[PDB]
């Protein structure tokens, strides 16, 4: 087991680009910075690699825009229920890709 635990407690900017603030615990504490579309690479890339695991599904990515900050202040909460059951799952429980995400800045 490698059961760090997060929030995802607010969506903020680097002033351009927003990201969500994901706030890694585990007493070690800290915050990562991620963008809407890492989201989708990781699972990309997470899925492709463990077993046959659904439980934390990403809503399909919309297109239309404006990509902007309400948009993802409205994604939020799914999205810290996503990496949140990610750290659940077993199989999960070592993989790189998964730190790397939840690795500072």
């Amino acid at each position: 087991l490698a059961a760090w635990k997060i929030s995802i407690p607010y969506v903020d900017f680097f002033e351009d680009i927003p990201v969500f603030c994901i706030d890694v615990e585990r007493p070690e504490h800290w915050s990562v910075y991620r963008r809407y579309l890492e989201f989708y690479v990781l699972e990309s890339k997470l899925t492709e690699f463990h077993g046959a695991f659904p439980d934390a599904q990403l809503p399909s990515k919309r297109i239309i825009g404006p990509k902007n900050y309400e948009f993802l202040k409205s994604k939020r909460e799914e999205f810290q229920e996503y990496l949140q059951k990610l750290l659940q799952h077993p199989e999960l429980s070592n993989s790189q890709l998964l730190a790397d995400f939840l690795s500072p800045n």
